[PDB]
């Protein structure tokens, strides 16, 4: 199978007087190319997917396209619905502007069965000739991807190559890679970013690159070639950041830390994502202090 | 405060050859008039809300003030959405377009704060002056509207007028009208519509319903007349139906009674919803053969 993994960044949407900042938004791409990190995804949860219009979603596709040319940096673009004929057209669409791969979520709200997210997923997988990373989130979904349905899909679909995970479960991190380890298991959760590496996962998809590219990127490629002292040393020193960012709902922190380091203009969300409390943006500020931050 | 209570459907929505069937819309709305039901929901996560485009949204809702016009039965008009945006312009729109006023889900997938969860609903409430009833169900959104922003959000926003909670939590139906009695709540899980009523809950948002209006409006009739004994009877002799339409994800089990009493033409889905096992296909049809199905 085609693959896209290694370090990558659920990339932030930066907002200007309620519109995308796409200046801001090639401007932070670059940044993280420039520190280490192999792929960018555009418009994923941390991305505020839900609340882009599909208009705006895909510019954001074609910014990273564009920023990524002559680079090694691959574009692993978002394309979740809820609605299968939605994600497919966004599947199609990342395709044919020149993304190297897409992300789909599981759908959210409306809870398929499993038998439902095989055929969602067989039907965006068949939509396209790139590869296709799975997303189990169930803590935003309200549903799962079971380890069966997974494995049924990389092995039944050519061009799904694996799952990002999002779901606090080592134990099914251990089923997976057992059970079928060929497939691409990557970190979706900043803080076990190590122990899911050292279970033989080929990446991650992170929040806190986007503040710390160099230090995710550097954790991941340590953890790649089998460094685990090295690995497990980063990890243990992001953990305070890498839980403070989630004080409130991601991306409210982390927004709210590029926003303190001068990495974005303004703290602007769109609703009904806002701006965190005073004591939790005092306590993002606070956490910071600990870490080497890079600028552009 | 402008209400809109009592015994209430949230409409399956129909489809053949994958598209919106209009007539058999139409016509399941006159069999819930027929059957003393006092409002219906179009629209809403019984009516495939997620995998509708916005233009078929609109055109279920227009069917259902049509086929309401000139009767008593009033439409609440399903309008949510995880973006803040869309749901202010769905709620424009039943506005414009005739119906008695809104539900809206809290926002899912993106988690928003309380905070954000106030700022959403007001910024809704404040674009029409129709009622508005909020609508929790943690199972699907990935969040909760809290006691406290309910209650803040009945208080400060004259067009919110109260709740349907499907959270399995009589606790929390018995915070809400001890601390604001004034408030409507709602209940949005048929199993427990008896226990709501009997607690000061003044209607039912039913799935139940779509199959036996007559059973579920005159169990509401019972509650809201204090015979809590007829309305406990009705709703003791209904668990086991209430029960098995959830054995997969709803609308899936409803669907498949409406196609097997013969009420809808064919067992068409939106992906990714799909028919249910042939194990839960036998028992929904077996678990069916107990009550008796009002035809047209
Ligand atoms: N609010 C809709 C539309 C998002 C479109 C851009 N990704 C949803 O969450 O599916
Ligand atoms: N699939 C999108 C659009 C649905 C529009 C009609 N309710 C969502 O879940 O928000
Ligand atoms: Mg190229
Ligand atoms: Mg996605
Ligand atoms: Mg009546
Ligand atoms: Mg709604």
């Amino acid at each position: 199978k085609n693959i896209i993994i290694g370090a990558m960044t659920a990339l932030i949407t930066p907002f200007k007087n309620g519109k995308v900042d796409e200046q801001s938004y090639a401007r932070l791409i670059k940044r993280q190319i420039e520190n280490g990190i192999d792929a960018v995804v555009p418009v994923g949860t941390t991305g505020e997917s839900a609340t882009l219009t599909h208009e705006e979603h895909r510019t954001c596709i074609e910014i990273a396209v564009e920023t990524c040319k002559g680079t090694k940096v691959k574009v692993l673009a978002g394309a979740g619905s809820a609605a299968t004929h939605e994600a497919v057209g966004l599947a199609k669409f990342a395709k044919e502007h020149g993304a190297d791969g897409i992300l789909s979520v599981a759908p959210y709200y409306n809870k398929p069965t499993q038998q439902g997210l095989y055929e969602h997923y067989k039907a965006i997988a068949q939509s396209v000739d790139i590869p296709v990373l799975l997303y189990n989130v169930p803590g935003r979904t309200g549903c799962e991807i079971s380890t069966d349905t997974i494995i049924k899909l990389f092995r039944d679909c050519e061009n799904i190559y694996g799952v990002k995970e999002a779901s606090g479960n080592i134990d099914k991190c251990v089923d997976l890679l057992a059970h079928e380890p060929r497939m691409m298991l990557i970190s979706g959760e900043d803080a076990i970013n190590y122990p899911i590496l050292s279970n033989g996962g080929k990446g991650v998809i992170s929040v806190t690159s986007n503040l710390l590219p160099d230090m995710i990127s550097a954790l991941t490629h340590f953890a790649l070639d089998e460094n685990y002292k090295e690995a497990k040393k980063i990890n243990d020193e992001l953990y305070n950041i890498n839980k403070i960012l989630f004080c409130e709902s991601n991306p409210i922190p982390i927004k709210t830390a590029m926003y303190l380091a001068g990495l974005i203009e303004s703290l602007e969300f769109r609703l009904p994502l806002c701006s965190p409390s005073k004591e939790n943006f005092a306590k993002i500020e606070e956490v910071m202090k600990k870490y080497k931050i890079k600028g552009f």
